[PDB]
């Protein structure tokens, strides 16, 4: 069945820009229940489906949707964040940096867009930044609560824009958590997402 | 597997209320479709399952809501049609219509409400009468698209509000259609749900 | 212009249920946000309508659902809560404690369902005991984000499940904040909306 | 007061690829109704927001989308439709072709992408060929029901998938008036809009 990933680095690598106590309770609580419920989603539908019973089983779609969204979400987001001091934080390079400066016209008007695009979500939901499978477009897409970005469009980079994801820290501020996790962000990541396949 | 059910009765014994083409268009064509997507959803899913794919698992799960959606509702709206000469149209009786006229009023209230609820649906959805699980009071709740009416309450009657179901015979013309389908409406099908929920 | 509306207490009454730190945030930061964004959003609305730039007038709908869902889901929300040592907590008295009685058996069961209702909603959301206008049935709702109670149903009382109202405090053990909260709901505010709706 | 726009052909001007019926449909009952709901929403939101009630004039709000961008999408709609014989049909010429051979591959990449988007939408909606207001980037979207393209994106040319759009002539077959309707599509109002 499905697991909840271990981190590359301790729950505080990430301060001051991500608190050590959001770090813990977002990874080992938060995405622990999106792991857990996507196992019980997939083992309802199996045992509906034996039985035959197609009004229950897809009565578990949102389920199915809400926890799969939410384990894959935060695979993605640990995966592209990392210690300032390491390879966390500054810009990409090379080929993905040269798609983002001809599809936004430059890092620091991505940057503003995506953080614009943020701030613009209404509850609980994310900002990506995805490619097309097909022409490796890019885009800025947001999602509301878990949903995640699937089929014509291939995520790159993904910032959480739930309260939970900064609250303990900034409070209402979500601006300044905004601003603040460009430092950590993994574009080595990123890359390695956007020149596959 | 899901299976596309037989009506009880030929595509225009429902005429003039809903014309054989819409009836034989709406169960062959429509209908099918998503007994079909239904299946596929549900091949593709365990597919993803047993390779650990379980990022492609619930990428299916909006196919799974809106295919296994299909199927109950246009199963339910089958079931509670029935030629105007026989089983279809008049009022309900007995237990069902004290509870009718426990919670609307009267019948013809209730069906004044309903209509509302019907033209009132923004895009494609379906007007239910439902009763509630527990206390069984009963109501009137719209749905978007194919999503269904689970959980807390449990569908008695069903309206089938997107265009196709229409169109053809009522153009634009909604609210004809929404005050002629109560002719071929059968409440002894309502009332045997009411018994069981 | 809309205003924000004055708590009816000390920030820091209705401890230890809710701290003194999330009412201030919630009721000075949260609130005054969508109190600001409604006016701001009518301003516009105006400004676009006698430019007669339709295109401009529409895009704004968003936004006036949004803020204006905020302002009146909070502005009850604060009516509907007080200092336990005052008119906060116990159980209502009644007319409506009998109506809850009659649509959901006991007052207790209610509360379970209230509580089952909260922990359900995935991402942003509330929680309301809501009055039918016509039939006077009393039911539990739910809805997403800032999206209001209106039309057939009059809201009752209120319980915000946004992560902001309890995640200083209690983090992610929500089911903590959704028990808590009962010791300071205002019944008589909630008992004089019910005679009137 | 916001008003029904004029077509500037006859009902029957874009057969056989959309019905003299469908157009007449369409233009005269549907479009027509997005009109005066939009004007009752303002109206109302007029009416509340002097009364001090602010209950009232956020509830118009789900109106307010619905027919304002009912008023919208099919404005743009038929701006971007014309006959056949004259306007209508073809493929887009200049920095427009260049911009769509950038971002999809091949004019042809692009329509069966449309198509595809256009077929994957669940339930009433429609597709958009948009660019983004800064940067020019083309991109495919779909909005349901009548949620319009606001924004930070600019509608360059939008398809029709709600039900009423096809169903006398096509019936259930959406595929058809999909792959129809690109005989009909007026990409000089397009490339109007791609230019800004
Ligand atoms: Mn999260
Ligand atoms: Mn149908
Ligand atoms: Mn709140
Ligand atoms: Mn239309
Ligand atoms: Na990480
Ligand atoms: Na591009
Ligand atoms: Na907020
Ligand atoms: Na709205
Ligand atoms: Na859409
Ligand atoms: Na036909």
């Amino acid at each position: 069945k499905a697991t909840l990933p271990d981190l590359k680095y301790d729950y505080g690598a990430l301060e001051p820009y991500i608190s050590a106590r959001i770090m813990e309770l977002h990874h080992s609580k938060h995405h622990q229940t999106y792991v857990n419920g996507l196992n019980s989603a997939l083992e309802a539908t199996a045992e509906a489906e034996a039985k035959g019973d197609f009004t229950k089983a897809a009565s578990l779609a949102p389920l199915l949707n809400f926890h799969g969204g939410g384990h894959l979400n935060h695979t993605l987001f640990w995966e592209n964040l990392a210690p300032a001091s390491r390879e966390g934080g500054g810009e990409p390079d090379g080929a993905l940096k040269k798609a983002i400066e001809a599809d936004f016209g430059s890092f620091e008007t991505f940057r503003k867009q995506m953080n614009a695009a943020l701030t613009g979500i209404q509850g609980s939901g994310w900002a990506w930044l995805a490619k097309d499978k097909d022409s490796g477009n890019l885009a800025i897409v947001t999602r509301a609560n878990q949903d995640p970005v699937t089929g014509q469009l291939v995520p790159l980079m993904g910032i959480d824009a739930w309260e939970h994801a900064y609250y303990l820290q900034y409070e209402n501020r979500k601006a300044e958590y905004f601003e603040a996790i460009w430092n950590v962000i993994n574009w080595k990541t990123v890359a390695q997402r956007f020149e596959k396949a």
